[PDB]
């Protein structure tokens, strides 16, 4: 689709078999999303944004479908206050910014 | 312009008589820049992100140019690691998602 900017632009998410509603997030490098529960191996990370520094776990080559859309990457889950679409999979699915 | 994703979305703008790079930002409700000298009356605003909250400056109806385009809106400014251009803005240039 084409969404516009005048509300936030979330997106139904499905991954780790379970649905979400998600952000696109153009200034997101990576896919940040709220405690869910996700199989398999994690690294703990240390990330920075607004406000200061989270604990996430890194899961790697996790399938996602967005908005109809399929990827597969990193997803990173811990204590954000909003679950993000950074690049990494925006790309993914040829996500543009146009004005 | 077209703007792809596989680098960040970052642009230059000119605000308060100086140039900035920004990233256009469609997870970011508001614009918040690092510390910019800006002229007039402020109101100090707690805002929330990754990682917790900043003290912030908020300055209403700021001319800002954005990659050529023109709006005129608040502008947050405190210790964000990142210039991030918001949706407060971004509508106004007619910003879109495209996928
Ligand atoms: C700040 C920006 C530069 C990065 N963030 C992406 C922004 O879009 C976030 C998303 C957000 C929304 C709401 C919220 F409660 C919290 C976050 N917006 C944001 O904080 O908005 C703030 C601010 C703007 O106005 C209002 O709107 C929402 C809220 C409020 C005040 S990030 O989430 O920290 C992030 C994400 C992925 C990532 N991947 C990395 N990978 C490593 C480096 C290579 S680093 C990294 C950092």
């Amino acid at each position: 689709p084409q969404i516009t900017l005048w509300q936030r632009p979330i997106v139904t998410i499905k991954v780790g078999g379970q649905l979400r509603e998600a952000l696109i997030d153009t200034g997101a490098d990576d896919t940040i999303l709220e405690e869910i529960n996700l199989p398999g191996r994690w690294k703990p990370k240390l990330i920075g944004g607004i406000g200061g520094f989270i604990k996430v776990r890194q899961y790697d080559q996790i399938p996602i479908e967005i908005c109809g859309h399929q990827a597969i990457g990193t997803v990173l889950v811990g204590p954000t206050p909003a679950n993000v679409i950074g690049r990494n999979m925006l790309t993914q699915i040829g996500c543009t910014l146009n004005f």
